[PDB]
């Protein structure tokens, strides 16, 4: 169960797998593989902590500007392997992930999909994502159905989501880049300098307290 | 004209003279009185970097919970005085100003309104405002119309508002509290822990030196 003072929903921008493997020398598959591997330390954290919903953004829209793509949805899938063989989180993919190649997108659901039953954690994982076509998304939906705020959230692409109370973006770019827009509408903002493949729990630790202390 | 370098469009979430005023032992009007003055000082600091376009938030929908809504929107108008008589800005109000008292409403308006042939700068002063409702009316125009991520955009309330490139909050608030959510999607985003009535040319420095340090 959840801690009063700690947030219910922690959303993280997973940033600076780029800039990683070109000061480590590494491919970006390697530093996607390293990234999913501090997935993993994250929900283990927040299952220590009670906080049983997290999203993370591990790919925009933006940045699928072939071969590459393909491999770091790879990377990613495999190293959610722990988590699924967890149990403790159900893996669920948010994004357009019609716009990715169809092979390795199979190959991520197949991983999420594979944790239904998985308890008490909800682990998001947003792949094509882009916060306006979320926005859009909700326009398109209420047209299919045939207005208020709450008609709008229940149409967003990302109505399954619910408010995030503290975002975390690494790699100590100031911005939030359209994540989840209606969502962190009153989240706190929280910048850690590290770049996401050394995101550490140190970096954890002073962004809940950065939380707690608000 | 422009320096390369600087943000084209800054928005401001005037924050803090709520708690300004409580520590200072004055009135809510006389917070906003300052606040004004600081807006002001603002306009005039852009001037100089040759900013032409700044938003500042100085109401939200959430705290329009009536006697005192109006005192501060006529604090607020009478505080634009000079900006209005200086002709360097074009003042524009977004929100629900429908939702305001309809004699202070007026007034504020009335100032807004004088200054149509300010240049070259714009100023836009967000009362009543509130972000889910400027999404929400992006639906709400679409179906007055009769879709594309761009035509949500053409039909947000503050369809007039192009994108923000720096967002300053200050009293150490690190949240958004959707401040056009569309508009600051990729804005760099600064945290000044003044309270609002006052923030000083340092925060607008170390805030202007953040943006082109990034």
């Amino acid at each position: 169960g959840a801690h009063p003072g700690n947030p219910r929903h922690v959303g993280v921008i997973l940033d600076g797998n780029r800039r990683w493997a070109e000061g480590h020398g590494t491919t970006l598959e390697a530093a996607y593989a390293r990234g999913a591997a501090r997935v993993a330390d994250l929900v283990s954290w927040c299952e220590t902590e009670g906080i049983a919903v997290v999203t993370v953004w591990a790919l925009s829209r933006d940045n699928l500007r072939a071969a590459a793509v393909g491999r770091i949805l790879d990377a990613t899938a495999v190293g959610l392997a722990g988590i699924a063989a967890s149990g403790r989180w159900h893996i669920r993919l948010i994004g357009e992930t019609d716009l990715l190649p169809a092979a390795p997108a199979r190959r991520l659901r197949s991983v999420a999909d594979r944790t239904a039953t998985g308890s008490p954690g909800t682990l998001n994982v947003a792949v094509a994502y882009d916060g306006r076509a979320d926005i859009a998304g909700a326009v398109r939906g209420l047209l299919r159905s045939g207005v208020r705020e709450s008609d709008v959230e229940r149409y967003l692409s990302t109505a399954g989501l619910p408010d995030v109370d503290l975002v975390i973006r690494t790699s100590g770019e100031r911005r939030l880049s359209g994540f989840l827009p209606w969502q962190t509408a009153y989240a706190e903002l929280h910048f850690t300098a590290a770049l996401w493949p050394a995101f550490s729990f140190d970096d954890f630790t002073v962004a809940l307290r950065s939380y707690r202390a608000r």
